[PDB]
């Protein structure tokens, strides 16, 4: 298990534009296209992302291309974010994956807002952090995915993903 396998479990793979858990147009492995309700706006974003005439459909290789961009950019953005960088650097490589997962799902700014949980993580107060992380819209709206991510933070193991 690694970050790619983890997010592939959590996000799935779809080759046609679809609506994510929040109702937003998405494709591939959790590649958010737009929050607009206009499918045409989503289709324009897609063509621009891939560099061709897709009208809503991509290949697996293309989906994987966007996914590695998105993971790379999540890591890079964490390391440029003054709130998230110290926490990332303080964490072991398994727990880092949980942080990348959260940023992938809810964006940098959203994760950086978990001030109290981030402090508990940097303090290595794992069960306290886990309790705090669950007190969130995040957890309420996607509780099974959040449980998996939280278990990864709490334990530093892949127990919540091994054989998914
Ligand atoms: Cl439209
Ligand atoms: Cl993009
Ligand atoms: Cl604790
Ligand atoms: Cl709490
Ligand atoms: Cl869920
Ligand atoms: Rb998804
Ligand atoms: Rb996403
Ligand atoms: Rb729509
Ligand atoms: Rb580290
Ligand atoms: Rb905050």
């Amino acid at each position: 298990m690694n970050i790619f396998e983890m997010l592939r479990i959590d996000e799935g793979l779809r080759l046609k534009i679809y609506k994510d858990t929040e109702g937003y147009y998405t494709i591939g492995i959790g590649h958010l296209l737009t929050k607009s309700p206009s499918l045409n706006a989503a289709k324009s974003e897609l063509d621009k992302a891939i560099g061709r005439n897709c009208n809503g459909v991509i290949t697996k290789d293309e989906a994987e291309k966007l996914f590695n961009q998105d993971v790379a950019a999540a890591v890079r953005g964490i390391l440029r974010n003054a709130k998230l960088k110290p926490v990332y650097d303080s964490l072991d490589a398994v727990r880092e994956c949980a942080l990348i997962n959260m940023v992938f799902q809810m964006g940098e700014t959203g994760v950086a807002g978990f001030t109290n949980s981030l402090r508990m993580l940097q303090q290595k107060r794992w069960d306290e952090a886990a309790v705090n992380l669950a007190k969130s819209r995040w957890y309420n709206q996607t509780p099974n995915r959040a449980k998996r991510v939280i278990t990864t933070f709490r334990t530093g193991t892949w127990d919540a993903y091994k054989n998914l």
